[PDB]
């Protein structure tokens, strides 16, 4: 149990809890190690079957005494720090294009199978030196949660959250990680985040003053979602050219596509992996400093 594990170094802090590179002492293995203060059980045991080779794999989960612990794969760096030093430069086109193919695969997989991630960010996606992306920390909606008080201050981002979820839909679906990955996949072409909101009215409002304030004829139902109110301003919307401008056609329609407001609407991932931005792709290595 955690005796079997030599702790490294910490690696994370979070509102569930921390998170620490570890050796395991029996099979020599170097693994990232979740631990969290406190039906879950069992959603998590089912997490465990849950496996592809672009979803980091969940190895163990020990529960003993108050605490749950958590034993993923190690991957050595997240996206957020993959962007960060490749800003002055950018991320190559043909990297971006692998990524986001190869993080559409393993929410294919996902979807297929019922699970829906609900958080991805940027530091939710892990890469090694071979030119692998995988997502991590499936965010369970429907069971867990624990204590947040021992763990540390920790502001929860909603850059990445969809329209729905900001309108007080409580039962979304698959398509709110194409959001999510929508916006990821516009920052890495970018350099910047497409909506970094600091509240969930400055997150919505961010998102309408670019997509345009949502009516009835773009999502049907709209105006009946809980948070919605009449008196939103109403904003038109901006062309892609202007928002992510480097991209070309094929990636501005792919995006367009995953930022539909219509959950409905919005490409799964099956069908985004047919789009004609995939023609091309490969799968390059990174450039990865560790
Ligand atoms: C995903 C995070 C977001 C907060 C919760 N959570 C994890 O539970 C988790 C799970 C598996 C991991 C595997 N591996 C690593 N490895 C880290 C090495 C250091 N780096 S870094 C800052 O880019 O150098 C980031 C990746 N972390 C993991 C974290």
């Amino acid at each position: 149990f955690m005796e079997n594990f030599q702790k490294v170094e910490k690696i994370g802090e979070g509102t569930y809890g921390v998170v620490y590179k570890a050796r395991n002492k029996l099979t020599g293995e170097v693994v990232a190690l979740k631990k969290i203060r406190l039906t879950a059980i069992r959603e998590i045991s089912l997490l465990k079957e849950l496996n592809h080779p672009n979803i980091v794999k969940l190895l163990d989960v020990i529960h003993t005494e108050n605490k749950l612990y958590l034993v993923f794969e190690f991957l050595h760096q997240d996206l957020k720090k993959f962007m960060d030093a490749s800003a002055l430069t950018g991320i190559p086109l043909p990297l971006i294009k692998s990524y986001l193919f190869q993080l559409l695969q393993g929410l294919a997989f996902c979807h297929s199978h019922r699970v829906l991630h609900r958080d991805l960010k940027p530091q939710n996606l892990l890469i090694n030196t071979e030119g692998a992306i995988k997502l991590a920390d499936f965010g369970l909606a429907r069971a867990f949660g624990v204590p947040v008080r021992t763990y540390t201050h920790e502001v929860v981002t909603l850059w990445y959250r969809a329209p729905e979820i900001l309108l007080g839909c409580k039962y979304y679906s698959t398509a709110v990680d194409i959001w999510s990955l929508g916006c990821i996949f516009a920052e890495m072409v970018t350099r910047r985040a497409l909506f970094p909101g600091d509240s969930e009215i400055d997150q919505l409002f961010r998102i309408f003053r670019t997509l345009g304030t949502p009516d009835e004829v773009v999502w049907p139902g709209v105006t009946s979602m809980p948070d919605y109110k009449p008196s939103f301003p109403k904003w038109a919307r901006q062309d892609f050219s202007k928002v992510v401008p480097p991209l070309d056609e094929d990636g501005r329609s792919l995006l367009s596509q995953m930022l539909h407001y219509d959950p409905n609407k919005r490409i799964s991932a099956k069908a985004a992996l047919a789009h004609p931005f995939f023609q091309d792709v490969t799968k390059p290595v990174p450039h990865l400093r560790l």
